[PDB]
């Protein structure tokens, strides 16, 4: 990915105040939009 992206998978990876079920749902969403 792009470093856009890259980055925001990588922070969204590392931001366990998100449970599982947000968490995945934030790398889904990301993923779409990327």
């Amino acid at each position: 990915f792009n470093m856009q992206c890259q980055r925001r998978f990588y922070e969204a990876l590392h931001d366990p105040n998100l449970n599982e079920e947000q968490r995945n749902a934030k790398i889904k969403s990301i993923r779409d939009d990327c």
